């Protein structure tokens, strides 16, 4: 049955494009933290201007609720429940953490030691001041892309038997 | 079926590609609000004005995994175009960016020319980004509608 199958497909592409827009917004991020201490140069590279990074973060800050807010709402029957569940409650841990060093991340000149220690993915000097959950929270949103791609592959493979 | 099997499927990539390139511009627009900001004790915004060269930095990287999205989107006929062209508007945004780094990229970047590059409908204009990033998100709005639509069609 054709009409069955086609229900099938549309369903699992919807889901999988509603998880993607939640993992671009936390790729969003990642682009965040290459400007860390940064500023536009004439021919396109970035050039250095240290420790103004307080407006960058309050940025990242409202992309990090707009990912609980995204992933609140995703509620199907398709089977990923656990593991959007496992992707929120990281979310939800890296805007606390965020909102928790307000006296290093929120104050006018906010350093680019500390912006790292929050948002650069695999930073150096430390991982205290949000990046852990930040990793922790990309391969939440990671592995349930991955799935929901093969729950989109193996609808479409239906459509030849 | 046959027919319809393909057009399932090179839509399918393309909206892929277009909707998160669509979170991407999500992106920029809480950028957008969070210029001249800094976080506070409970999460919400306040008031830190004219420091926003890295926040600009960050709009610019950010347009350029746009850009890269686009280039590598390498679609079926009567989707080429489209991709061509929102292809084109994403470098033009980043190419007004860095042509304003006389205001964008320099110690203390304004509140004021912050917003004429990436807040959209900003009332005082619109001089130095923001009329490529509404063009940029129409013509991914041309781009969504004809790959979605070619699903419906094939939904037949």
């Amino acid at each position: 049955n054709l009409t069955e199958i086609s229900k099938k497909i549309t369903d699992s592409n919807a889901v999988l494009l509603a998880v993607k827009e939640v993992e671009a917004l936390l790729s969003s991020i990642d682009e965040l933290a290459k400007a860390i201490g940064k500023k536009i140069k004439n021919d396109g590279s970035l050039g250095d201007e240290a420790n103004h990074n307080e407006s960058l973060l309050a940025g990242a800050y409202t992309i990090s609720t707009l990912i609980t807010q995204k992933l609140s709402k995703l509620n199907g029957s398709e089977g990923l429940k656990e593991k959007i569940a496992a992707a929120k409650k990281c979310s939800e841990e890296f805007s606390t953490k965020l909102k928790d060093n307000h006296a290093q991340l929120g104050i006018q000149g906010v350093t680019d030691e500390n912006a790292k220690k929050a948002i650069l993915k695999a930073n150096a000097a430390g991982k205290d001041k949000g990046v852990e959950e930040l990793e922790k929270l990309s391969g939440s949103l990671e592995s349930l892309s991955k799935a929901a791609k093969e729950m989109l592959a193996n609808s479409v493979k239906e459509l030849t038997s």
